[PDB]
């Protein structure tokens, strides 16, 4: 029921004639309607370019994942060994470079699940709530049948600005537009403060999924980075030096 | 100069007979240059991915910014007023809604900016310097010289197991070997020590802007979220009646 609802009734209903009246939530509802469509394709545009990036960087990461696969094809394909000399080259030769590299992937994975994780939420939580802005809404089918009905009485009144088929339909209109008029408003209000708190939920989940996207990204960026920092080139020439002097190289 | 560096000579060059330590340096030197072309591919691609991404998002900026335009352009679409009564209308349409819009727009555009500092940080501080590898170290154009020579005195001297073209060449060839092959073996570890060094500051350049791009995307998404949660559906409905109830829609 909507019976609580009175704010546009008393500022509207009964400020205006009835075909004003009319006229004003037909202009409000379109446009209600209307920037619904743009929120919803802006941010189907949004969540589809996180989509594409995503897949983008599932691509990239597919192809760099395996620096030992990477280089040893490298190595065969500018002949630094023969295909035989390669299958019995057992020296480490990536030695600490191996983990600066993996750590490089695991932050673009780190990276592509959260965002995997953030247009999923945009998908299901925010695109799809603003794809069923009126197929959802059973008071706006309901309130457009009721407008519509309305509209003409309204326009009938309107139309009687002095005299014309015996006024007895300006009569009959004004009763039916006095007896369900206030009703109308109930819903007219009542859907302007669905698609509203609609909207704020719809933009707060985004928000709050950007914001988790962010937080996540962030820890693993901060992990990474300690990583980077504990790295040492002096380690690698010494981890060289000593792996060097037990390989036979010949 | 090069005289401080000796662990590689003390290592390799001192435990292995010519032949093995020239051949212990070139592969070596060879995956060092491998190594350099996966990680400029790697960060070539990650700066171009999100080069696009800038892109795309500078696209759909340009193109939801103006909402009262875009609002008036679908009014017209749509019938909702004709082109008379839509230059004539004044009414404020949008209301609260107009804020909401832009405070999404906004944030688009700090992503936009705070993305765009980012690729080109790595195209100047990351991609280029990996780009720039062989071309740009002069030891190592200095070293493939003497390495080639050195190589040729290695490969005499392992030719020479037993007897062949009067030894007195086995002799000349492991004086310039003795001769030159402390100095090989000076660039060999300067040529390892920068090109290590090399990685791990273009890594940290990496995670420092990285780590800058989230630390002020995460600003710009605080202060967007307390903008969303003080927005009142019930404001923007008052907001509504007064204003209609002061409009003529007629």
């Amino acid at each position: 029921m909507t019976e609580q609802r009175t704010k546009y009734a008393d500022s509207i209903l009964t400020t205006k004639s009835p075909y004003e009246a009319t006229e004003t939530i037909r202009i409000r509802l379109s446009q209600v309607k209307l920037l619904n469509k743009d929120f919803y394709l802006l941010f189907k545009e949004l969540a589809n370019l996180k989509r594409n990036y995503a897949q983008q960087l599932r691509k990239i990461i597919a192809e760099n994942e395996d620096i030992t696969k990477i280089l040893n094809a490298q190595m065969i394909e500018s002949n630094v060994l023969t295909p035989q000399e390669m299958s019995a080259f057992r020296f480490n030769s990536l030695g600490e470079l191996r983990n600066v590299w993996d750590t490089v992937i695991e932050e673009l994975k780190s990276d592509l699940k959260s965002s995997t994780e953030y247009y999923n939420t945009l998908d299901q939580q925010v695109v799809r709530e603003l794809k069923e802005s009126v197929e959802n809404n059973t008071s706006w089918r309901e309130s457009k049948d009721l407008h519509s009905k309305l509209s003409k009485n309204a326009a009938s009144i309107e139309h009687y600005s002095k005299n014309n088929e015996n006024s007895s339909h300006l009569e009959e209109a004004r009763r039916q537009w006095d007896q369900q008029s206030p009703y109308l408003f109930e819903l007219f209000e009542t859907i302007d403060y669905n698609r509203l708190d609609t909207l704020k939920n719809c933009m707060l989940r985004f928000q709050t999924s950007f914001s988790d996207y962010l937080l996540n990204t962030t820890k693993e960026c901060e992990t990474v980075m300690t990583k980077f920092l504990a790295f040492e080139p002096q380690s690698e020439i010494d981890r060289f030096a000593k792996d060097a002097s037990q390989y036979n190289f010949q």
